[PDB]
């Protein structure tokens, strides 16, 4: 039977809806509540009897910290491909957001570590029904939102061109994996930038796939309309030949509308990008916080592709720097409302839940919620402003605004066949101390997602491959195209690596 | 600016998460939270300078006692339509829990009473440039959650067929105008039966399009799920027309997937239905709560179906009670997070909101919550213990077991091309006196949802057709078939009619 609430909680509800409970209320209602409940236990048995995920038995071993030495680890595996396919013989780590049935995840949080899933991400089963073999759980930014590598409570991820540098994040143990060579693809999730931005800060390909292409299901939740699972690789073909095993519909996302469909990521990707049309986007330069040897590095590039038939021109978008704030009311409102009140998958959504992740957060989240990562206050705090006293209304008119944005950058797209601009403003910083100041702590976690962010909240497929070296550290290009033109996007990645040449390694 | 909190708010927004702040914490929190608002400040311009709706002009009047014999009406208008066409000529009431620009709302609660929207519901504006006259706002049960008429705040809505009984609802206004003859059609919503069960109780045509056909946009929210707009009128004919003017994607409602399109509900309305399987659904049947005279009128006059071609036989779906449960925490744990906490249109989800509404509602509903139903005080105070103390773990388990109780009925579908059963258990009741039980206050508003609120959840179009008298009070007979086959539900209850014979006017 369903666990019934006790009179100090009954009250504790009627007080959070401003209900004031009589003599006689506070005797009647358990029983009226008891009743409820009763489809509860129906519901608990029912589920007990059919929907139970059936239980799994994998290994995985914590690496000693000389068999982890960016930190980038988690736990390791030896997950064989179910059959053979594009990907057999490569190995591929799974962020920790992402279930992988039989195996411990934590999502870089306190408030989570201890939880073994029952059931595999579809990305996951994907992969290996392509070949792949799961080499293990990548460490992620606690809860994810953070774009740098310090929130993990597992400690901060290295970046393996500098050890000393952050690897950037949300996604920043599967980057470092990548980048360090330790696999050859990982799955990395982005809600403000947690793909492209690691991708960026190592070196690496990172891909944000158009929003609803790659199904979700499976991978923690942090704000439904833009949460994004995609692939990290080491060259852009990689990214492509993820990619075309990864999307697709699953029947289990309410994310992805009934019109999606894979694309062909692979037949044209060679093409010659002669006469193709790049958009250089002014708004993504010259940002107050930012390195302008970084900004011309990569504007310097976006103009070389002239030399293989490109015609680029530069293009103001405006919408491009008020977009980051309609992201930040969403992921702010709807990060507090559906990742923290509504334990990660929330609610009035169909779709495939996780209620045994669901419960298990739940209890977490209360008893540690002090070792939550401070961007995660943050959203925490401000958040419940915008959804008690501010009555939910901000997150409604930046709902009301999105149009508007995802036409401001069609618009350009239509003179455009992809927009560019830095991915990062900025090359990989210095770790900071165990000792850092909280204002210091959320600037250098936050301060990076001003190009990213706008696309998650928008939708378009985004794409960051790396451009070049500052100071020896990566800098890299972000493509962004139209929805479901991934292919587009992916073409004119590639196009730019034949140009660039072949893109040293941090080994190298 | 976007109003801030204040130490207080920070305190309790900290508390709300478990969170303990420190005295430096207290001392910081305020600038950090500041500049986060820095972002709503910029939606709050843009949103002004972009997306406000226009101002309305537009006429309305309190109808006198005299005018108003049933209580139905909550304010009167003649908003003439902007074009000709199949309805030219038509009056329709629309439910209060639906916009109309210009115009009071209050969706029978006195947490919203007040509220004068500035936008016209999707379907409003589809009537009106139909050729309809909206002839004013039809009362509804108190925030909706109730099946029958008396918990409006603006007081019960009576039978036209004795002013001693209920009218049903929550759409109870809605079918009482349209019975008693004041209007030609109403808008009613569904979310348990709302429209069925007051259609049912009048003696008049109620229909519950197949979900996500036509969009919700501009009516009140309960749980995104289970929300649903639908015509009542006089007869199926007129049924038909309704919905072949308001079905369609809208691209501001995200029930709606990519693939609806409107049917055709006209061409085949009167083809014959010889060699149609219609299946008596057992369950709906013999429940413990329910009056047998009405049960067997009903029995009746599905077989009766066998006079003109149609094949008859009873079929099992022991599914169908166990959907009954299963809507019931959706719509308890979901109500509450969503309507309640969410302030109605809640978040996470694309599409066309409702801010102005939503900041009204927030803080009507805490001033005067102890206003607010007694079935909507026991969605509260469960829900509120599903959401916290449960970690949603039971909306998830809920939302788990849809799709087996939705291929439950497409399995019974495939053996018949509709099922059958009563719309209520028993005809009307008189009212109850304003001093009722809490207890018999939520078993005579919830107890005849048992036929038509698993519906709600698993979404197939569901109509309900008079079916006869039982002690001279209307029993009604639901027809349920398959998703976006609304035009064979449509033309099977139409055949019933031609049977049956014209049905009574409760004026005859
Ligand atoms: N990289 C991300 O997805 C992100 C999300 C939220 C805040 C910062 C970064
Ligand atoms: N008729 C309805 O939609 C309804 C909803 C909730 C509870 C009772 C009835």
């Amino acid at each position: 039977a369903t666990i019934r609430p006790d009179d100090k909680a009954i009250d504790a509800a009627a007080r959070h809806y401003g209900i004031t409970l009589d003599k006689t209320a506070r005797l009647e209602w358990p029983a009226l509540i008891d009743g409820a409940l009763g489809s509860y236990d129906v519901v608990d048995q029912l589920y007990a009897d059919e929907a139970t995920p059936p239980t799994t038995s994998r290994e995985h071993a914590v690496p000693s910290a000389s068999e982890n030495p960016l930190s980038a680890w988690y736990v390791t595996t030896s997950i064989p491909p179910t059959s053979d396919g594009v990907l057999t013989g490569r190995r591929v780590a799974i962020k920790d957001n992402v279930t992988v049935a039989g195996v411990p995840m934590m999502n870089g949080s306190r408030t989570v570590e201890g939880f073994t899933p029952s059931r595999d991400a579809t990305v996951v089963t994907r992969l290996l029904a392509a070949g792949a073999t799961v080499a293990g759980k990548a460490v992620c930014e606690d809860l994810c939102f953070s774009g740098s590598s310090f929130t993990p409570a597992s400690g901060p991820v290295r970046n393996p061109w500098d050890r000393q540098r952050e690897a950037g994040g949300s996604s920043g143990g599967s980057a470092a994996l990548v980048a360090n060579g330790d696999v050859d693809f990982a799955i990395g999730g982005d809600q403000g930038g947690a793909i492209r931005i690691p991708a960026a800060f190592c070196g690496v390909v990172g891909h944000k796939p158009t929003f609803g292409l790659v199904p979700y299901t499976g991978a923690f939740p942090i704000e439904r309309t833009i949460d994004h699972l995609g692939p990290i690789t080491r060259t852009v073909h990689d990214a492509a030949l993820m990619l075309s095993v990864i999307a697709g519909r699953d029947g289990n996302d309410p994310r992805q509308a009934d019109s999606v469909e894979a694309g062909d990521y692979l037949s044209t990707l060679d093409s010659d990008v002669d006469g193709l049309r790049i958009g250089i986007v002014r708004e993504g330069f010259g940002h107050a916080v930012s390195q302008p040897e970084v900004d011309d590095a990569v504007r310097a590039a976006a103009h070389s592709l002239t030399e293989i038939g490109c015609t680029v021109e530069e293009v103001n978008i405006p919408w491009h720097l008020h977009a980051f704030h309609i992201w930040n009311v969403i992921a702010t409102d709807g990060g507090a409302y559906q990742m923290l009140d509504g334990n990660g998958y929330g609610m009035n959504a169909e779709g495939l839940y996780d209620p045994e992740l669901m419960a298990h957060f739940a209890s977490r989240r209360i008893q540690h919620a002090d070792a939550l990562s401070e961007t995660v206050k943050l959203v925490a705090l401000t958040g419940h402003h915008g959804i008690t006293t501010l009555g939910g209304a901000s997150y409604g008119k930046a709902r009301n605004l999105v149009p508007l944005a995802r036409a401001a950058y069609d618009t350009a797209l239509r003179q455009f066949d992809v927009l560019v601009m830095p991915t990062l403003p900025y090359v990989a910083s210095e770790l900071p101390a165990k000792d850092v100041d909280r204002a210091t702590f959320i600037t250098k976690a936050l301060g990076m997602i001003a190009n990213t962010a706008p696309f998650d909240v928008t939708g378009h497929p985004s794409l960051s491959v790396p451009a070049g070296l500052v100071n020896g550290l990566p800098v890299g290009m972000m493509i962004t195209g139209r929805h479901f033109d991934d292919a587009t996007v992916l073409r004119v990645g590639r196009a730019f690596e034949k140009l660039r040449g072949a893109f040293p390694t941090p080994a190298e």
